[PDB]
C-alpha cells in the first residue's frame, strides 16, 4: 500500500509510486527520474497515464518498454494543465532528466516535491521566485550537518588533473570508471576529454547513454572498446580481482589500472579535503574513491529551505526510524527559529 509521503492531497495524483499495484483513486503518475527505487514497478504492461521529463521518457520507452501511448513527456520550466491542475517540471540538479514537480491545488495551495535533488542558489531564480508554497515534500538523503562535501566542479578538477598526470607518465595505462545508474556522467566524460578519447563501454550502458539528449554525444562514446583508453564498467568489478580481470582482456595493450569509484558521502569526508585524497593501491591497480554528490550537502539543504519558507515539511528520506525522524524535526524548528518564518 501507497504511503501518504507519495500522495498529492486534493488531487487524483501520486508521486514515484509504482511498486504498489493499482493505486486506488490515482489517476495520473509522475515519474521524477529514472532511478530504480523511483521507477520500481513500471513495465511494458503499464496501462495508466505516467507523466515525467522527455529524457525520462526516452528511458522509459526504450530501456523498460513501457507502450508511447501512456507516455506523457512535458517540457521544463513551463504551465501545463493536467487532468485539470496546474504543473510545473523543474530541473533538480540531480541525474539527467530529474525533475522537481510545482502543483497549484485547485483550492490555492501550492506544493513543491524536490523528487530527488541537489540544491543550488540557481533554484532562487526558477518560476519558484514568484508565489509562496505551502507545503514542501524534501529529499531529506543528507539532512544531518556531518554530511559535507564539495563542489561537483572541485571534484571533476580532482579527477581530471589526476587522469591526465597518470597518462602522460605512463602512456600504457588504462583509466576505468564504476557506474550502475545514470547520473555522474561528467565524471567519465571529463576525463576523457582531457585525455583525447572516446568513452568505451558495454552495449547495454551504450544504449542508456543514447537517451539522454546530451549534445554531441556521438563524438563522446563507443562500444569499440579497443579503440578507448577510458572503459566504463559495473560498480561492483571497481575492486583489485574485477580490474586485474578486466586488464587481462586487453590483451597486453596497458600495464597499468587507474580507476575512479563515484561515491556519494564516506566518513574520509570528516576528516581529509579533496586536495589530499588518495588511493588504494595493489601491484599497478590503484582506485580513487571520489566524493561526487547529485544529493544537497547539509548546508546547501538548509539554504534552500530557509529562502523558500515552507509552512510545512515532508521528508522522503530516512523516515523509516524514529530516531531519524526525530531528528530532521529539530533541524526543521531550528531552520525556521533561526530564519524567523
Ligand atoms: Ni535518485
Amino acid at each position: 500500500t501507497c504511503p501518504f509521503y507519495k500522495k498529492i492531497p486534493g488531487t487524483g495524483f501520486t508521486v514515484d509510486a509504482f511498486q504498489y499495484g493499482v493505486v486506488e483513486g490515482c489517476t495520473a503518475y509522475f515519474l521524477t527520474h529514472f532511478h530504480s527505487d523511483h521507477y520500481a514497478g513500471l513495465s511494458k504492461h503499464f496501462t495508466f497515464p505516467v507523466y515525467c521529463s522527455e529524457i525520462t521518457g526516452n528511458l522509459l520507452k526504450n530501456k523498460l518498454h513501457v507502450q508511447e501511448q501512456y507516455i506523457h513527456p512535458l517540457p521544463l520550466d513551463t504551465e501545463c494543465i493536467v487532468n485539470g491542475v496546474k504543473v510545473v517540471l523543474l530541473d533538480a540538479n540531480h541525474c539527467p532528466g530529474a525533475v522537481m514537480i510545482l502543483f497549484y491545488l485547485p483550492n490555492g495551495t501550492v506544493i513543491l516535491h524536490t523528487g530527488d535533488f541537489r540544491a543550488d542558489p540557481s533554484m532562487e531564480r526558477s518560476l519558484l521566485a514568484d508565489q509562496k508554497v505551502h507545503m514542501l515534500y524534501l529529499d531529506t538523503t543528507y539532512c544531518s550537518p556531518e554530511y559535507t562535501f564539495p563542489s561537483q566542479q572541485e571534484v571533476i578538477r580532482f579527477a581530471i588533473n589526476t587522469a591526465f598526470e597518470a597518462v602522460t607518465l605512463n602512456p600504457h595505462a588504462l583509466v576505468v570508471c564504476g557506474t550502475y545508474s545514470i547520473g555522474k556522467e561528467k565524471v567519465f566524460l571529463a576525463i576523457a576529454d582531457v585525455l583525447g578519447s572516446k568513452v568505451g563501454m558495454s552495449q547495454e550502458k551504450y544504449k542508456t547513454l543514447q537517451c539522454l539528449n546530451i549534445p554531441e554525444i556521438n563524438s563522446l562514446i563507443t562500444t569499440d572498446m579497443c579503440s578507448s583508453l577510458v572503459h566504463l564498467l559495473p560498480m561492483m568489478q571497481i575492486n583489485f580481482k574485477g580490474l586485474q580481470s578486466h586488464l587481462k582482456k586487453c590483451g597486453g595493450k596497458y600495464n597499468q589500472i587507474l580507476a575512479f569509484r563515484p561515491t556519494g558521502w564516506t566518513h574520509s569526508n570528516k576528516f581529509t579535503r579533496i586536495a589530499d585524497v588518495i588511493p588504494q593501491t595493489k601491484g599497478n591497480i590503484s582506485i580513487y574513491g571520489i566524493p561526487y554528490s547529485e544529493h544537497s550537502s547539509y548546508l546547501e539543504m538548509k539554504r534552500f529551505v530557509q529562502w523558500l519558507k515552507p509552512q510545512k515539511i515532508i521528508p522522503t528520506v530516512n523516515v523509516g526510524t524514529w530516531k531519524s525522524r526525530s531528528t530532521m524535526e529539530k533541524y526543521f524548528r531550528e531552520w525556521k527559529l533561526e530564519a524567523g518564518y
